[PDB]
């Protein structure tokens, strides 16, 4: 019981909870960015912080599965801005509201702790938060 | 900046990542597990925290991936075993240390910590280890 395997568990569930329970995470999230408005190949992999070229897998078997429509900007050629379509938007909707709901239960979750507990919460997700890079 | 958001995101990222970066994780440490000793479909649905039928699926894209091997107890016929084969020790190997490695990386990680601080770590990690069953 180190907080190391107790850390190793919960990110373990995090993955085989998602895998087990078509479409990605990395599509649904995209999907889900594309709802509010539209935006390049790299607004999204700096947004969603992946890989260009996995912006560019998602995309193109998006746009294989008719949910997404690139359109090219009519000042510089060289980029496209993706819709949705569609058939889309009923998927973009539930999984936001997927994530709303998840919001309530990390609040909730987070009521339990005093407001100086929570500081040592912040300051543990956020360098968690980004030691996930390597 | 509320808390809630930065957890939404720290999972995100989590499958993200995985996601990113052909056997699944489910299937990876189903492998890792039965390394170490065989196991039923029940004992590892048990230990990795997963529905009977998803261990089910795995082991069954497993074996069809000559990965592992059924094999009856000679007291109790309704009872099978899974062994791993020779293709597959290798993988389990690699995975098992691709483990280790990320243990020094959450170890390195709660080293920021004054060891009070830690018990909220551990308490939060805690919670949130099983509110994450929904
Ligand atoms: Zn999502
Ligand atoms: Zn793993």
């Amino acid at each position: 019981g180190t907080l190391e395997k107790k850390l190793d568990n919960l990110v373990n569930t995090i993955l085989l909870k998602a895998e087990n329970q078509k479409l990605t995470n990395t599509q649904e999230h995209i999907l889900m960015l594309l709802s509010q408005q539209r935006l390049t190949n790299t607004d999204l992999a700096k947004a969603l912080n992946i890989s260009q070229a996995a912006v560019t897998k998602a995309i193109k078997s998006l746009v294989k599965q008719d949910m997404l429509a690139g359109t090219k900007d009519t000042v510089d050629a060289r980029v496209t801005y993706f819709e949705l379509t569609e058939l889309a938007k009923p998927i973009a909707s539930e999984h936001t509201h997927h994530h709303d709901e998840t919001l309530n239960v990390y609040n909730r979750l987070l009521q339990k702790f005093s407001a100086k507990e929570l500081e040592i919460v912040d300051k543990f997700v956020t360098v968690f938060a980004e030691e996930l890079e390597g």
